[PDB]
């Protein structure tokens, strides 16, 4: 609807800053609203959604398994591993990885397994092999947060991040059991409260993974829905504000309480 739009072009003003903005039907695929959507946006830990995607597509596939126990050490260790750097003697599965990623925003989890898909490259190479020609991870993490202006690495667009997410959460691309797994990682998402899910009404369903990079960037992308069940995919993602992280987050959780009172 035309006032969420105002609300958007509002967060613009506010924020001083671009903010990247769509809204799709999750049945149909048609484009509800959408602002700045197939402008660039660094996807900072939004991506990790995509990467858990291309790993359950290699256990679909027989490439991988997700009780499969990976083992590192503190030299892996990087910034921001919640979940990872309490298991460092024993190690997790990549169940129990991606459900850090996920979930935590773990970024060393996020390493290790983008270590076993082959890298931001195979991910890249996944993406465009399901019809995603826009996205491009190049980096590990923390590198893949910096946002510099211009710069084309490790960004997607609200139009192709939806559309991806569309297709990895009602296509053939996965299994059932892999879509739903990658379903309930995004909805026992512990790091997103004050964003969408602080306009979420009671009985409403949300899957969602949030992001943080440098330079302002913030951005999340969710499949929500009334009675339990989601029925519209809303991406949001913002870079340049010189704003607090509690300004971002309130125009984020405004944008989404104009969505939920227009539906």
């Amino acid at each position: 609807h035309p006032e969420t739009l105002v609300k958007v072009k509002d967060a613009e003003d506010q924020l001083g800053a671009r903010v990247g903005y769509i809204e799709l039907d999750l049945n149909s695929g048609k484009i509800l609203e959408s602002f700045r959507p197939e402008e660039r946006f660094p996807m900072m830990s939004t991506f990790k959604v995509l990467l858990c995607g291309a790993v359950l597509s290699r256990v679909d596939a027989g490439q991988e398994q997700l009780g499969r126990r990976i083992h590192y050490s503190q030299n892996d260790l990087v910034e921001y591993s919640p979940v990872t750097e309490k298991h460092l003697t024993d190690g997790m599965t990549v169940r129990e990885l991606c459900s850090a990623a996920i979930t935590m925003s773990d970024n060393t989890a996020a390493n290790l397994l983008l270590t076993t898909i082959g890298g931001p490259k195979e991910l890249t190479a996944f993406l465009h092999n399901m019809g995603d020609h826009v996205t491009r991870l190049d980096r590990w993490e923390p590198e893949l947060n910096e946002a510099i202006p211009n710069d084309e690495r490790d960004t997607t667009t609200p139009a192709a991040m939806a559309t991806t997410l569309r297709k990895l959460l009602t296509g053939e691309l996965l299994t059932l059991a892999s879509r739903q797994q990658l379903i309930d990682w995004m909805e026992a998402d512990k790091v997103a409260g004050p964003l969408l899910r602080s306009a979420l009404p009671a009985g409403w369903f949300i899957a969602d993974k949030s992001g943080a990079g440098e330079r302002g960037s913030r951005g999340i992308i969710a499949a929500l829905g009334p009675d339990g069940k989601p029925s519209r995919i809303v991406v949001i993602y913002t870079t340049g504000s010189q704003a607090t992280m509690d300004e971002r987050n309130r125009q984020i959780a405004e944008i989404g309480a104009s969505l939920i009172k227009h539906w």
